[PDB]
């Protein structure tokens, strides 16, 4: 029951979205090894992705979450990246599918910071990089990363677990040191917005 949007690059929902991706991008202390080298993208598409069934999903956690932090949930919007974009859109974020050597553990991963989501997009530490040319660099393939609407509630700070700690609902980690969101429960994060990208070869 997913319906997916194509916003057009006049709207200023695409803006808004195309502009947070371009302002957090920051430089990695990997030197470029896991998302490739670049300091700006080339946005090609933005897709506003409708579900119902995950919306209430989404929402009716976000009211316990918020019982337990003082009535607030603590919401973010926040990337997410990942080989399994388009499973995630049709099916929601499952932490049943989550790596539990996973650096905070079985849990899903976010990150306020585009860059570091496009870290995940071909795997942990960029996998092998892109399918046809096994590039983590790739200019060539087309990248997908998620802009989500994340419930935080009372985040668990961490240094670098299965669920979250008792009365907590996140772990907020920082391994320069950028910060990572982790949620234990896949219904804690909405898919908004589909962005398909290319990094850009710096010039
Ligand atoms: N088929 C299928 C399938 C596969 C994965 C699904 C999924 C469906 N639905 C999800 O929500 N997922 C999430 C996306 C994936 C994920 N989220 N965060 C991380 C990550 C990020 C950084 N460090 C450590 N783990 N992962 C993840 C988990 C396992 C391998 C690679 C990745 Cl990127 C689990
Ligand atoms: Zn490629």
């Amino acid at each position: 029951g997913t319906i997916l949007i194509d916003l057009s690059p006049d709207d200023k929902e695409f803006q808004s979205v195309e502009e947070e991706m371009q302002s957090t991008v920051r430089e990695h202390r990997d030197g470029g090894h896991a998302g490739g080298i670049f300091n700006r993208y080339n946005i090609l598409k933005i897709q506003k992705v409708c579900n119902k069934k995950l919306w209430e999903r989404y929402t009716h956690r976000r009211k316990e979450v918020s019982e337990e932090n003082h009535n607030h949930a603590n919401e973010r919007m926040l990337f997410h990246g990942s080989p399994f974009v388009n499973a995630i859109i049709h099916k929601g974020f499952d932490e049943r599918h989550a790596y539990i050597g996973g650096m905070f553990g079985a849990g899903i991963y976010f990150a306020e910071n585009s860059s570091k989501s496009n870290q995940y997009v071909y795997g942990i530490g960029g996998g092998t990089g892109c399918p046809v040319h096994k590039d983590r660099s790739c200019y060539i393939c087309h990248r997908q990363l998620l802009f989500c609407r994340v419930t935080l509630g009372k985040s668990f700070l961490q240094f670098s677990m299965a669920h979250s700690p008792p009365g907590h609902h996140s772990v907020t980690g920082r391994p320069l040191a950028l910060a990572e969101y982790v949620i234990y429960r896949g219904e804690q994060a909405y898919p908004e917005y589909l962005i398909t990208y290319q990094i850009m070869r710096p010039e």
